[PDB]
C-alpha cells in the first residue's frame, strides 16, 4: 500500500522519546517532527499523553539535563536526541 504509514513521516524529521520520571508509571511517548516544529510543541504533544500542563512542566533528560520548551526540534534532536523525559514544575522555573 502506497501513503498508509501507522507512524508519521515527512522525510527530514527527528524522533523523541519522553517517559515518566517524577511519577512510577512510565508511558514512553514517540514524537515524530521536522527541526522547524520548537520544543514547545514537542513538549505540548508529550504533556497530553501524560495528561499533564505543558505550560507548568519541564522536559528533562535520561541523563539529568532539565531541557526547557525554547529550543527548535532539531537542536534537541542535536543535543540529546531521543532520550527526553516529563517532569512536573514544582517552583518557578522548575
Amino acid at each position: 500500500m502506497s501513503g498508509g504509514t501507522a507512524a508519521t513521516t515527512a522525510g527530514s524529521k527527528v524522533t523523541f522519546k519522553i517517559t515518566l520520571t517524577s511519577d512510577p508509571k512510565l508511558p514512553f511517548k514517540v514524537l515524530s517532527v521536522p527541526e522547524s516544529t520548537p520544543f514547545t510543541a514537542v513538549l505540548k504533544f508529550a504533556a497530553e499523553e501524560f495528561k499533564v500542563p505543558a505550560a507548568t512542566s519541564a522536559i528533562i533528560t535520561n541523563d539529568g539535563v532539565g531541557v526547557n520548551p525554547a529550543q527548535p526540534a532539531g537542536n534537541i534532536f542535536l543535543k540529546h536526541g531521543s532520550e527526553l523525559r516529563l517532569i512536573p514544575r514544582d517552583r518557578v522555573g522548575h
